[PDB]
């Protein structure tokens, strides 16, 4: 029974490795890495691969994992696939935690955009959870933590970081974790996947997918909001995303606007983390 070798790149940046049978689906794998980081609420993640276009994609737990990465290596990422628009609600604090791990690198990445102010809060509750109380010992006037908080450090950061964190005094990891969450959970871009995309008229735009629904980024004024109830169909043919939208009340037809994606795979890619996202939202 031949097996190949997995290596998963896990959310603080350390690498699983595990064998699966080489005609293994996705989910085996999956259930491997939840297990070893002891993860029960597994319903909000998921593993990625790189394609042979280097495009981040869903490992699929029901198909085969070798027709999925094809010729590429059996290299995978651990992530956060469906962001709880509630966190609170997780009913275990290692969901929260691998759920703040995701949001970290989110934020460093660039990837969700926030305030000085927020990234300062933000990067005090992690080092709060990390470290515990504010301990001056550890901390001069020219201190820089080796935690990551920013796409771009400044001393001035550092500075405010270490301003919040003395506030936090006897909060408890678990504690840190939540604040963490309260505050990120609000942020314009927190879990939006945004794909690039051209309008019927051949503009450059993006379309996020998130818990709410689709938003269309045409750019910083006039953004469009289709909140799942409102999207009626989404599908895609050939490089073409159309969305149908149900009509206002008292209007017969629904309208259909038209995307052109670089390519047919990144259509198709659209497509199947829209259908996913408005199942999961649909039902949560
Ligand atoms: C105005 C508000 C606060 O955000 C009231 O709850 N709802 C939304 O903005 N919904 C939405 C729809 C589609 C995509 C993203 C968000
Ligand atoms: C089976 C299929 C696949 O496309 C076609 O009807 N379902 C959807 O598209 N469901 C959907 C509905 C509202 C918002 C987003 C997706």
């Amino acid at each position: 029974p031949k097996s190949m070798q997995c290596k998963v790149i896990l959310l603080d940046g350390s690498e699983y490795t595990c064998d699966v049978e080489k005609r293994s689906r996705g989910q085996v794998l999956f259930d491997k890495v939840c297990e070893h980081l002891n993860l029960l609420e597994k319903d909000y993640f998921g593993l990625t691969y790189r394609d042979a276009e280097n495009q981040k994609n869903w490992l699929d737990p029901a198909k085969e994992i070798k027709k999925q990465v094809r010729s590429g290596a059996w290299h995978f990422s651990f992530n956060v696939k469906f962001y709880p628009p509630d966190p609170a609600q997780l009913s275990e604090d290692i969901t929260r935690y691998y759920l703040c791990l995701q949001l970290r690198d989110d934020i460093v990445s660039g990837r969700l955009p926030c305030s000085f102010v927020t990234l300062a809060l933000l990067g005090s509750y992690t080092v709060q959870s990390e470290l515990g109380d504010y301990d001056p010992d550890e901390c001069g006037s020219d201190y820089i933590s080796e935690f990551r908080f920013a796409p771009n450090h400044t001393k001035e950061l550092e500075d405010k970081v270490i301003e919040l964190h003395k506030s936090h005094r006897g909060m408890t990891p678990a504690e840190a974790e939540m604040h963490f969450l309260e505050n990120a959970k609000k942020l314009s871009m927190y879990g939006v996947d945004l794909h690039h995309a051209k309008d019927s008229e051949g503009v450059e735009i993006m379309l996020g997918v998130c818990a709410s629904g689709l938003l269309i980024y045409r750019d910083r004024l006039r953004i469009n909001r289709f909140a799942w109830p409102k999207v009626l169909k989404i599908s895609y043919k050939r490089n073409n995303f159309y969305i149908k939208i149900r009509p206002g009340e008292f209007e017969q037809f629904e309208s259909t606007i038209g995307f052109k994606l670089p390519n047919h795979r990144a259509a198709k890619r659209l497509w199947k983390v829209c259908v996913e996202h408005h199942t999961f939202f649909r039902l949560l």
